[PDB]
């Protein structure tokens, strides 16, 4: 209510304890839900939110990333609010600190932005994010190749064209090798990549098993840890939607008589996932491939 037009006007207080505890209290406002997201939209926070991104004060800096973040945790049109202030050519340029903290709330605020509509995912591609967060799929650092990996699925969530972007931005061997991770969390953002990939034109499917997918997906079939067995399965499900040529290349790779095992699975969501993906490779016909998309939030 009547605190949130001070808390906008402290984030230029020339006491910084003041500022700072505006920032963390617009931070955590913006945790509870899109109604309160929009209080703070309307209290116009956003333009000195963008501002502070350039601030060379790392506490400044890390609480306005994380109030940037939660904001775009909200509805697309607050995604799209964030844009229009000015938002991206400071997160991408963010994507080359040196710092590891501000580089991964970076990667969660881009990675959340990125979780809107195909209008929203566009203007990510647009500040140029897709070379930095391909580079950084060579990253030794778990934490940082997580975040980017999210930040890439969620791009490849939207539209044929955006989905083409990623392609041609490098980032399948990069993905395509991930699936031999013995990292469960690292292997789970790559089949999440790749399934979003594979949502595309057939020609996009096509470029995720040219590049080498379909003999890791297929091994991943026998895994008896159900969470990964489920997210191969929506992989294999989301290329099986394909045409016949890629009907066919999953054939050629022994999916057949894995999936209709995976019938017999006592996990229902894993049957009922085989049983599609098996009725979709005996099909004639296409389509009904799946999107997903991750929002996160930042929180101390
Ligand atoms: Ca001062
Ligand atoms: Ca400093
Ligand atoms: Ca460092
Ligand atoms: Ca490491
Ligand atoms: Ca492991
Ligand atoms: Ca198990």
């Amino acid at each position: 209510g009547s605190e949130l037009p001070q808390m906008v006007q402290q984030l230029n207080s020339p006491d910084q304890q003041e500022l700072q505890s505006a920032l963390r209290k617009l931070q955590q406002i913006a945790m509870g839900g899109n109604e309160q997201i929009q209080a703070v939209i309307d209290a116009g926070a956003l333009p000195a939110l963008v501002q502070l991104l350039s601030s060379p004060n790392e506490q400044i800096l890390a609480s306005a990333l994380g109030a940037l973040a939660n904001i775009a945790s909200g509805g697309n049109e607050q995604i799209q609010a964030v844009i229009d202030a000015g938002a991206l050519p400071a997160l991408v340029q963010l994507l080359s600190s040196p710092n590891e903290q501000i580089l991964q709330f970076a990667l969660i605020a881009l990675a959340n932005i990125a979780s809107g509509g195909n209008e929203q995912i566009q203007a990510v591609i647009d500040a140029g994010a897709l070379p930095a967060l391909v580079q950084l799929l060579s990253s030794p650092n778990e934490q940082i190749l997580q975040e980017a990996l999210w930040a890439l699925s969620n791009i490849a969530s939207g539209g044929n064209e955006q989905i083409q972007a990623v392609i041609d931005a490098g980032a399948l061997p990069a993905l395509v090798q991930l699936l031999s991770s013995p990292n469960e969390q690292i292997l789970q953002e790559a089949l999440w990549a790749l399934s979003n990939i594979a949502s595309g034109g057939n020609e996009q499917i096509q470029a995720v098993i040219d590049a080498g997918a379909l003999p890791a997906l297929v091994q991943l079939l026998s895994s008896p840890n159900e969470q990964i067995l489920q997210e191969a399965l929506w992989a294999l499900s989301n290329i099986a939607s394909g045409g016949n040529e890629q009907k066919q290349a999953v054939k050629e790779a022994g999916a057949l008589e894995k999936l209709e095992q995976l019938q017999s699975h006592e996990n229902e969501k894993i049957q009922k996932e085989a049983q599609e993906a098996l009725e979709k490779l005996q099909s004639h016909g296409s389509g009904g491939s799946g999107k997903r998309k991750r929002k996160a939030k930042i929180t101390w």
